[PDB]
C-alpha cells in the first residue's frame, strides 16, 4: 500500500506516534517519506552486509526482524519481516517505537539525518489534521 501523506500521518497519531520518546509526529513523517515514499511493500536488499530493509520505515533484518537469511540477525522485535510488509502498518510501528528506545533514536537513520533533522519538517503534517 502507498499511503497518501495526510492518511498516513492521522493513522500515525491515531498508533501514538506524536511525541513518542520526544519524536514528532513531523519527524516520523519526514523519515517514512525519505525511506519509503509511505509504501509498506518496500525492500532494499543490502547486497555489501546480507541484510534486507523492510516496509515503510525501513526496518533491517540484522537486529529488529528475522527473514531467515541474515547472519547475526538478532530479531529485537520478536517478528517475522513478513510482517513488515503488510498494508496493516500496526506492527512496522510497534518495532519502530523499540528502535527508537535504543540510545541514538530516531538518528539511528541516517536518512533522517540527512533529510531531516535541523530542517524545515512542517510541510509533512501541513493540512492534515492532525
Amino acid at each position: 500500500k502507498v499511503f497518501e501523506r495526510c492518511e498516513l500521518a492521522r493513522t500515525l497519531k491515531r498508533l501514538g506516534m506524536d511525541g513518542y520518546r520526544g519524536i514528532s509526529l513531523a519527524n516520523w513523517m519526514c523519515l517514512a517519506k525519505w525511506e519509503s515514499g509511505y509504501n509498506t511493500r518496500a525492500t532494499n536488499y543490502n547486497a555489501g552486509d546480507r541484510s534486507t530493509d523492510y516496509g515503510t520505515f525501513q526496518i533491517n533484518s540484522r537486529y529488529w526482524c528475522n527473514d531467515g537469511k541474515t547472519p547475526g540477525a538478532v530479531n529485537a522485535c520478536h517478528l517475522s519481516c513478513s510482517a513488515l510488509l503488510q498494508d496493516n502498518i500496526a506492527d512496522a510501528v510497534a518495532c519502530a517505537k523499540r528502535v527508537v528506545r535504543d540510545p541514538q533514536g530516531i538518528r539511528a537513520w541516517v536518512a533522517w539525518r540527512n533529510r531531516c533533522q535541523n530542517r524545515d519538517v512542517r510541510q509533512y503534517v501541513q493540512g492534515c489534521g492532525v
